[PDB]
């Protein structure tokens, strides 16, 4: 037996408990801090919720302290809602949350660290003229929250967004500052959707072109472009485009609004949501931080003690073209591995399963990158208006097909009863241009019931003539983070197959296809636990 098999190894999660949203990431004076949205109370959303704190020097290992902001005036004494980070000129940095005030209406809110010679900022101070902000004119009392990290503009006036929505309609509501104290909202949105409902955690950031480095936030040129992320409908979506501080004005680089379809980006097309962003600027990059839900049943989470993730910080820059943004984890990760499991030239003909030997199957970093013979047989299919997600829960592992189902079954029992299939199909339409889809099968990740197995699916903007089919995936137990072709397709996955209460976990290599494929590549390595330390009470 398993003392809670569930946990991961090495991602982010409290001791025990509920966490949503993550809060303020950034790094100052050389440590990274984190915080979260946390219910000291229970495994389930409360009444009550606070921001949790812990600190770390890798991104990776991790010191839990005490919470750093909870209710303590009247501006959000009920709760204390997502927020962003944003340091200062003179090095200070400055929080801006959402308080559940004693009338029970969300308004923003600002508190700093006390102590700046404390390196891990435990004790916080709130401003005493909270809130700063409360609902616009026609905006509900429970429709105006998650501010955004704010930029300062050639003017030298500060710049947030604020989430919500104006009669239903998602709105980043942009405010205005010089001593970020006194806010004044601009008469225009930033951006907005129609009929999307609430825009959950806003993020409006730069993102340099031909680079694959990160931008502080207040960077602007023509060498730029901004990135407008909105959280609705149950996903965060994103768009690229151009933005005028003179004229507060975001133009979509695809002219399109956001609706929440299939003509919309996203970060990760799985379980994956309220990400935010921050700059890092000792090693130039922008990390990008997500809360990955359970997908288990309540009575799951509060019978096992706790329920949320964090996704593993990823890295995030713009791709070479200009037309979409590309997600990597952050290089510390490798210091985990262990050792490596390697493969070359080896042939997977049709139907066939290959089992990887000697790598901890339920904490691996698994890297694959197949060659492609014979794409003329690709199956003939437009996908011009196709919903890939649909596509792969109707076609699952089981649905041969000529180029694909081909790929990972992580987290999978020596039997094969419990599986997680991760895999491509390469189709054509019609004038013989090629598509790649890639799917997250869940339908038999696990055997239990109550547990939501819907399957993920997305395309991958490549071109199969002229280069391979490359797959990087974090397995850590409850939770899988697909990485497709370097990070132009990223899927998060949860399962809770039940054999890993007593039996070990499996990883194998899979075509379930009629055309052969090559693994030119595939490197596993083993990766040991994150250190998790408490420093708190
Ligand atoms: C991909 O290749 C096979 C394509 O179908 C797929 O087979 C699965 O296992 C057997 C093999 O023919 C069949 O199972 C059927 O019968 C059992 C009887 O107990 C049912 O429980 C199943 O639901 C199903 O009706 C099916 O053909 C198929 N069934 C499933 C989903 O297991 C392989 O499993 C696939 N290989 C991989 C790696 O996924
Ligand atoms: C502000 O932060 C500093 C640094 O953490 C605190 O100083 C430490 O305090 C602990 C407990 O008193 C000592 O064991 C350390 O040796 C101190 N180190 C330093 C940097 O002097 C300081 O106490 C904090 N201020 C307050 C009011 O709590
Ligand atoms: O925890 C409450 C917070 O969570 C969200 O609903 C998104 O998951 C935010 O919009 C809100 O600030």
């Amino acid at each position: 037996q398993i003392e809670q098999p569930y946990r991961t190894g090495y991602h982010f999660q409290p001791p025990s408990n509920w966490m949503n949203d993550p809060n303020g990431p950034m790094l100052y004076q050389g440590v990274y801090h984190f915080f979260y949205q946390y219910n000291p109370y229970a495994a389930t959303f409360g009444d009550v919720i606070i921001w949790g704190h812990a600190v770390s020097y890798d991104l990776v290992n991790w010191i839990h302290l005490d919470p750093a902001i909870y209710p303590t005036q009247e501006a959000d004494s009920k709760s204390c809602w997502s927020g962003s980070a944003t340091i200062l000129p003179g090095n200070i940095p400055a929080m801006l949350y959402t308080g559940s005030d004693s009338k029970s209406r969300q308004v923003q809110d600002l508190a700093w660290p006390k102590n700046l010679s404390d390196p891990f900022l435990r004790e916080w101070v709130k401003h005493p003229k909270n809130p700063l902000i409360t609902p616009p004119e026609g905006v509900k009392d429970d429709c105006f929250r998650d501010p955004s990290t704010a930029w300062l503009g050639p003017d030298g006036v500060w710049r947030i967004v604020v989430g919500g929505d104006r009669d239903n309609n998602g709105m980043a509501f942009l405010y205005q500052s010089t001593d970020f104290v006194n806010w004044k909202r601009y008469d225009q949105p930033l951006s907005s959707a129609d009929a999307t409902g609430t825009w959950e955690c806003p993020d409006f950031y730069p993102v340099p072109l031909n680079s694959t480095n990160g931008l502080d936030t207040s960077v602007y040129g023509g060498s730029v472009r901004h990135v407008m992320k909105a959280g609705f409908e149950g996903h965060d979506w994103y768009t690229i485009g151009t933005y005028s501080p003179d004229r507060e004005n975001f133009l979509p680089q695809n002219g399109l609004s956001l609706t929440g379809s299939t003509l919309d980006l996203r970060y990760d097309y799985g379980q994956f949501y309220a990400s935010k962003s921050f700059f890092d600027d000792a090693k130039n990059r922008r990390v990008l931080w997500a809360w990955v839900p359970e997908t288990d049943s309540q009575a799951d989470d509060i019978e096992k003690g706790w329920a949320g993730l964090q996704s593993f910080p990823r890295a995030l820059w713009i791709d070479r073209n200009g037309k979409q943004l590309i997600q990597w984890p952050v290089e510390e990760i490798e210091e985990l591995r262990q050792n490596q499991v390697n493969l070359q030239n080896k042939n997977l003909k049709p139907g066939s399963v290959l089992e990887i030997h000697g790598i901890a199957a339920s904490q691996a970093d698994v890297t694959i990158s197949f060659k492609l013979e014979g794409l003329k047989e690709a199956e003939v299919l437009d996908t011009t208006l196709v919903d890939p997600q649909a596509l792969c829960n109707e076609r699952g592992a089981s649905s041969r097909g000529a180029l694909g189902p081909f790929g990972l079954l992580a987290m999978a029992s020596k039997d094969l009863k419990e599986q997680s299939a991760i895999f491509f199909r390469v189709f054509q339409n019609q004038l013989g241009r090629y598509s790649v889809l890639m799917c997250s099968d869940l339908s038999r990740s696990t055997v239990r019931s109550n547990i939501d197995t819907t399957s993920y699916g997305a395309f991958v903007d490549i071109d199969p003539r002229s280069e391979e089919i490359s797959l990087r995936n974090l397995i850590d137990h409850s939770i899988i983070e697909s990485f497709g072709a370097g990070g132009k397709t990223c899927i998060t996955s949860r399962i809770y197959p039940k054999f890993v209460n007593n039996e070990e976990a499996h990883l194998f290599v899979f075509n379930n296809g009629t055309q052969n494929v090559k693994i030119s590549e595939m490197s596993a390595w083993s990766m040991k636990n994150a250190k998790f330390v408490v420093d708190q009470s």
